[PDB]
């Protein structure tokens, strides 16, 4: 059963998506913006930090929340999704594995109304889906680790006043030798490079950062050297909820727009909802978009239960919910017919955006990979 | 949250399921059995009638119940878990129809650890997906109905005690014309045809039934004249989820011998599951499976809530699970290579039992209708 | 086989692709413009009316010469394709259905190296799927047609020097009251609409037409009243198998990419062309791509051939072919990962521009009842 | 083009399949019956050895030729065309490998009408789709060969009068140890296991063989030591074109059932044909078949042209032939509701032969791999 403060919380979301989100999502695609006016709203009304512990100032709201948030902000804009779920991505790390002093150092920051950013920095050219191949190198001298390196598709990159770095503190140990380190923006030796032009989810920020030479204090180490790796593996576990989250809202997003529109549109005389293919194809898609909406659900439940299956129903969640958002998506434009080709209509927008959902947090071949090892090597 | 009777029942099931039904299922497919063992075992653990209520001597255990009981038989012989199916949908006419007085004078006699069996008559050759074409008459003659016409595909129809019989009283009415009626076994006119070979749940009895002035008392009409279509369609909105749960038990039944099949077969130097692409078979057979079985866990939870939703979300379990069942049987043969094709290995057969499910409680292209309707016309 | 004409003209359209059209895509698709680039060059290498007769200073190359043609542009720069489409549907009405007087009339004005444009002008909003519903009306008034209506999602309607126009001259004969009618461009009454912004062929020109008291000569009906309708099918058939082909192209182009990606991007250690999940991918790709190619050479053969069999080989492979190409386009776009959702790499767009073609030309659904119809009732 | 002596033996097939070999299907399966009747009948119609040489008194008709009469038969009893599969597939190894000696010796004995019958038996049960770790051996003892193992799933070995048996003359040296010899019926040594129980595909024989100490003549070798897994693969590629003919005639066999039923079964007041979603799965059912039906014409044609493309389009015809196959049967089955299930009705048998077309001449994962390595490794 849902709190009364989940159910109030979601009420206010629905609320939001609907009357502030949804009208600014179009521009917020034509124009590639950064959705300053929602991280804004969302501040004011304690929902960008919404995994932030309550003892630094935070709403902690647990994993089923977040994901009851993403599906409504999915519904009508996925970049604002992905506004939160980069926001909530940037800070899992410090949560889970910083040492009280860092978590009070970085965390009181984000407290409250607090407009600031998070990052999470990982991927690198040569390590997208292979994470063991990143190179970037973190070596001690005195009192600070000496950051070289680049990384790339980093959401916020650019913008995040706290970044997650992940580097290599030794290249021998493999899986044991990657450390994950707090870099704050306005460190010396940290360089923005491109913010890259995107298929969908354009009104977001997707950086290139490069690392030369830049200083961080030996303090700013996420738990001891060469946890990294598995502080990462725990990260991801619980991001691909969120793409999960977010793909599922896409996918009714676009299905509320071709129900709609069966239901208004007429050839052949009535409206095209009595043409027995039209219903079908709405009741595949609808059925599709319930089994992940259930999934996904499941998934965020166990997350906050800490049960360790988690791991195998959120790969499941994550593969299922995107095909879906992409099926869906691909399906809602054909609905639509030579309107859903129609920028003006979003459907097809979505459909640019649900694309992506299948390719970050890992790619679905390597959530298909994860979700199989999990069943053959329990 | 389960009850601590239905955790007691379901640990029960499992263990019959393992211990007694599984080593039966070969031989039950083999020799084209009724699943007498079953039958008999179930009604002394009280598993035969499950909805039976407790009014009438029942345990009265509600939809979800039996759909965790059919996903357990489902796993282990799909033919063992249509008993169950066909006995309860024999009985539900008359649970949610029938007068006080007819409920007395018929349900009784399934009081606790009785044998005696149900089944429901409505399908004919000239009316499958349409009911409405059906040709059985009944017609009021003093204090008798003389009923005159044929049924097919009737499960359980030659040895059930007691079986519905739907029939137009007034052919000009159509939806408001048909009847239901309570006919036993031993009633002169009732003459049986020809036991259907079929291609799988082939331990089973699938009869064609034959009325010759077949005269009942007119006492055993179920409801008001007329009232019979809303009858069989309210009965029908039930029957769906047990059909998916039954799928969702047959889809794992057929994985769970896939993948012990990955661990044991060694090519290529070492067990199969250690090969990518059979991960991701795996992955998607899985996935599958846990969103038909969300999703029909869910369909039962609604009709047990007495919720109008139910309707739609048991038409999206119908159809999922049962694609789900043709498809993760048909990829489980192919896991098992050649040994998966032989009859001795099970999977053969689930895979063709599991081509059934698509078909009966109505076809998957009436349950996407039923679907597509519910989402486009609420 | 192909004559040397046949073979002379593919080698040159590759070389052309290659050279001059896959460089100027990007720019193309990023800008929307129209690609007058590729207009003036195919006039200059007689391209731009491949099935103008002879008889009228063309190279009449038949329908399997523009399919081949429409490939090789399909894969590099979909926009290009569609110009070549667009031009040639323009004058298949007067090709086929104009009297002796009109085709010399307006035919011979595209004669050798000239670059005036066609356009075809049938759907209206009130009439996609269903163009017995269009609206538009030609009034007989002496020596004139007084035509009054709409038309929208004209391909280079705003800019085509003959637009064929189609309206109901008697509205009561329904199939048999529809009429073509030939209109220039200057005519007053000729009112152009918006160019709407579209989700992919953004190298193109989608264009509104209005129709205000709109007089034409009577000279230039083509063909006689109330033969509209099967001047439009029969024109429907063929441009099917023009949809077809380019969309063999956009999932060849799209393979190209993704199959080259495999071999240069390294992770794991080595090329991903060695995961064997990867190889499964384009072993899927590629052999839809293949399948899809056989149907549509096929159909355009049997075109060529004045074969009955034409439409339902056409109506397959234009279902097919588009269904084909949003699949491989989406896979091809995952094979590519994070870098597949960049605009910089071109994959995108084909995913983009492969959606339309399950769309015009009429969609999926009408072309799978086309080819329902044709297999049930011969 | 098809040569005169084609179109008459193409004529003459249908004739037979049509009159002789369709009425046998049903009793065929039942009974589990091996094609004795059409054995017999094909050898005097000169059907049965259609690749045998002309040199050794065949008829050389090519695979082109065979591909088409594979289909014909396919089309009305899949285990029919599998006994020409394994007839031309036992004989392929000598004809292609073997000396002018033992072509003489073997091949004379299958000339004109014989009724002799061969087998090729390369798998074991510790190599199906890993064929390298076959353990059965072959030792040189003066004038002999010792061979020691055992084969399994081997079509008509236990009434083949000659045997091409694969095995290794040197474990050490992998893909360059196996040999390929000729073992003729009577052979002491040759032992015969059980004849398997299948799902389908009943009208067959499939063998166990067993190798204890059994001397075959030192000339019974075909060409020379170790150049064994190179005549194997060689015969896979050209057996894997047989496998997607005979799948291509499952799926059109199946699917000439569901046309007719759709034109006959009344439902809702008119044939179902009339229901536009039963025209969409007979639309996407008979595209699938051409699609299949063109890439194993293709990939024939390259075979009987010696070109190097044909491992890769053979590849592709074989997965899409088969996967066609399943699917088309399954809907089929589907297409005629509950009558379909039925065994009298033909389809639920044909969906149990296809099931064997994804999995025996190699895997439909197998052959996937081969694909995508062709395509990627060129
Ligand atoms: C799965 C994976 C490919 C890694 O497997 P390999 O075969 O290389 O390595 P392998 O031999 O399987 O494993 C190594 C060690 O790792 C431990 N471990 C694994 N999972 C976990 C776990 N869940 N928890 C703890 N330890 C784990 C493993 O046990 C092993 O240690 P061991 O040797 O046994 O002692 C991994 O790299 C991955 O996942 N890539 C997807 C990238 C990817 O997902 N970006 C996402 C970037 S962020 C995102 O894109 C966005 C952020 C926010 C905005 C939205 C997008
Ligand atoms: C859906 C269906 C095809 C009927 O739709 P049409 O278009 O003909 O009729 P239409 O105009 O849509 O409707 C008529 C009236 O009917 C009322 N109603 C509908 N659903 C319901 C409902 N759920 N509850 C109450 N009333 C209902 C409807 O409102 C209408 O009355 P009205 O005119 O409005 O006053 C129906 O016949 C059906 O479903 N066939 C599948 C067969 C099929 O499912 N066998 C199963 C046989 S049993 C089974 O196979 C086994 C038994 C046990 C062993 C396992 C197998
Ligand atoms: C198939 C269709 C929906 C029409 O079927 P209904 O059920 O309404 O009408 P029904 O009762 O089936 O039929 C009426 C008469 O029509 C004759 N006929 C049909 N096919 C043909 C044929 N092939 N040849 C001659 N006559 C034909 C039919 O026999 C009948 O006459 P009858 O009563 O028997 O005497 C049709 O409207 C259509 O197809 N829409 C797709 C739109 C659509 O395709 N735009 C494309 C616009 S252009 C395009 O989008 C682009 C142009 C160039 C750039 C690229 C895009
Ligand atoms: C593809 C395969 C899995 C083999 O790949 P691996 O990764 O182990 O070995 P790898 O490293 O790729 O290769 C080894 C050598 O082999 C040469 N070669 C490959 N293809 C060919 C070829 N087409 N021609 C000549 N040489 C070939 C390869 O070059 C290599 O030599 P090299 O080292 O380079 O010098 C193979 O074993 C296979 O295919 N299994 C399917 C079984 C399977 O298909 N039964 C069918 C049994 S029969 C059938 O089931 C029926 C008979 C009649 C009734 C119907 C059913
Ligand atoms: C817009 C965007 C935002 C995202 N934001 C974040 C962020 O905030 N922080 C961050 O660190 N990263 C982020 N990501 C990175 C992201 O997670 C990846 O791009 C993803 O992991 C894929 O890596 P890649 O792009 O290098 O593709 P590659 O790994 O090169 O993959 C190419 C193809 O190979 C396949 N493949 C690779 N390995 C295997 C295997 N073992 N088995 C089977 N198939 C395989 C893949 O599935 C894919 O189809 C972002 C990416 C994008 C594009
Ligand atoms: C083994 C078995 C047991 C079952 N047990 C019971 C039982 O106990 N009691 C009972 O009364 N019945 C029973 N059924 C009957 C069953 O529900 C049906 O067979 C089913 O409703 C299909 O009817 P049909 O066989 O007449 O097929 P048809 O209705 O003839 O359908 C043929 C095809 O047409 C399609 N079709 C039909 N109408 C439409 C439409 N409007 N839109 C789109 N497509 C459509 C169908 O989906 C199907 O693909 C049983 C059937 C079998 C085979
Ligand atoms: C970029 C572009 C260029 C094209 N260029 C040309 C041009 O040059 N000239 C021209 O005249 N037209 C052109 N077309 C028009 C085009 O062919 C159509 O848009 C198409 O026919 C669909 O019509 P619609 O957009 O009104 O969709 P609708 O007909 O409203 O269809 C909406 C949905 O209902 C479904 N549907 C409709 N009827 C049925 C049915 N009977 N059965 C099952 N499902 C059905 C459709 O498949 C679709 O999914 C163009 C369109 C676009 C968008
Ligand atoms: C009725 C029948 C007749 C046939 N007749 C002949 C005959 O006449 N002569 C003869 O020699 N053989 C014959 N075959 C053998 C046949 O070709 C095989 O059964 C087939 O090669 C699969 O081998 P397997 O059964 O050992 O399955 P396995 O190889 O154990 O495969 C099990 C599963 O693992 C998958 N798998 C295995 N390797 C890989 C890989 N590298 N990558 C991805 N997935 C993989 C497979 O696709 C399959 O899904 C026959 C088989 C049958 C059942």
């Amino acid at each position: 059963h849902l709190t009364e403060e989940q159910k109030l919380t979601l009420d206010m979301v629905r609320d939001v998506a609907t009357r502030e989100i949804a009208p600014r999502a179009l521009e917020l695609d034509e124009k590639s913006l950064f959705p300053e006016y929602a991280r804004d709203l969302f501040a004011k009304l304690g929902l960008l930090n919404p995994l932030l512990p309550a003892a630094y100032g935070g709403t902690e709201m647990g994993v089923l929340t977040l994901a009851l948030i993403l599906e409504e902000l999915g519904r009508v804009c996925a970049s604002t999704a992905l506004l939160l779920i980069a926001q909530t991505d940037g800070m899992l790390p410090i949560i889970h594995g910083g040492s009280p002093e860092l978590k009070e150092r970085y965390l009181r920051r984000f407290a409250g109304e607090s407009t600031l950013l998070t990052a999470l920095a990982a991927t690198e050219p040569a390590a997208g889906s292979d994470l063991l191949a990143m190179k970037t190198r973190a070596v001690r001298q005195g009192d600070k680790y000496v950051i070289n390196g680049q990384k790339c598709f980093i959401t916020n990159g650019s913008v995040a006043d706290v970044i997650v770095v992940y580097a290599y503190t030794d290249p021998e140990k493999g899986s044991k030798g990657i450390s994950a380190f707090v870099v704050e923006k306005g460190t010396p030796g940290l360089v923005y490079g491109r913010n890259e032009s995107k298929m969908g989810m354009r009104g977001s920020i997707n950086s290139e950062l490069f690392f030369e030479n830049m200083e961080v204090p030996a303090e700013n180490i996420i738990g001891a050297e060469g946890t990294g790796f598995a502080n990462l593996m725990q990260t991801l576990s619980t991001n691909r909820v969120f793409c999960a989250a977010q793909a599922v809202g896409i996918a009714q997003g676009a299905l509320d727009i071709a129900v709609r529109h069966t239901q208004d549109r007429v050839q052949f005389g009535k409206p095209i909802a009595h043409l027995a293919p039209v219903q079908f194809m709405v009741a595949d898609m609808a059925t599709a978009v319930e089994a992940s909406r259930l999934l996904t659900r499941k998934a965020a439940e166990l997350l906050d239960d800490g049960d360790k299956k988690a791991v195998l129903y959120g790969s499941m969640a994550k593969t299922m919910a995107s095909d879906t958002a992409m099926r869906v998506t691909t399906d809602a434009v054909q609905v639509l017919g030579g309107s859903g080709y129609m920028k003006e209509n979003g459907v097809e927008r979505m459909m640019r955006d649900a694309k992506l959902t299948q390719i970050y947090t890992g790619t679905n071949q390597i959530t298909r990979m994860v979700t199989g090892r999990a069943l053959l090597f329990p």
